């Protein structure tokens, strides 16, 4: 199945059983959301985009249930506008872009 | 043929003939682009990211050759770190994320 890049590429994943809205990103090697808790056991780290960078937390082996599929990956929460899964769950994912 | 994510997908672009390394990006919904000059003809944006927004300038009907085909598309020139190619030149190229 794909997505036609018409419309922004979004989904609902659960992580850790909450339902977040998110936004697939070839363009991400990481994948950063906000507004879920994930534990004390994270380590700090600082990604940068566009505008400059933010400040993260480094989450190791989350549940991700995302299009009919569980999966374990790392997540960083931070003070991101926008939820993206990066290049590390696509992959996780067997997505490619195609043309 | 498609990009497995294993690897960034960048390509060599090229932009009103000057070569340029971009990055194809699903979750940009614009295309910016630096160190290319294009004209005194643009309009003025400020586009978001991660750690913020930045300035561009945006041009409209660019030539730009990539994968084997010549597509006039808007480009954006600002202070990226990276080159991105968003979704408004993805689709002229007929990609879609695939699973
Ligand atoms: C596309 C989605 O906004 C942009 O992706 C990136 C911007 C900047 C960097 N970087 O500075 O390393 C990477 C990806
Ligand atoms: C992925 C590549 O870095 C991120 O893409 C976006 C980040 C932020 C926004 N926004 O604030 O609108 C859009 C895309």
């Amino acid at each position: 199945p794909q997505f036609h890049l018409w419309k922004r590429p979004v989904v609902t994943a659960h992580i850790e059983g909450q339902p977040v809205e998110v936004l697939l990103d070839t363009g991400a090697d990481d994948s950063i959301v906000t507004g879920i808790e994930l534990g004390p056991h994270y380590t700090p780290k600082i990604v940068g985009g566009i505008g400059g960078f933010i400040n993260t937390k480094e989450y190791k082996n989350v549940e991700i249930e995302v299009l009919g599929k569980r999966i374990k990956g790392t997540i960083m929460t931070g003070d991101t506008p926008i939820n993206i899964f990066g290049r590390n769950l696509l992959t996780a994912l067997g997505m490619s872009l195609n043309f």
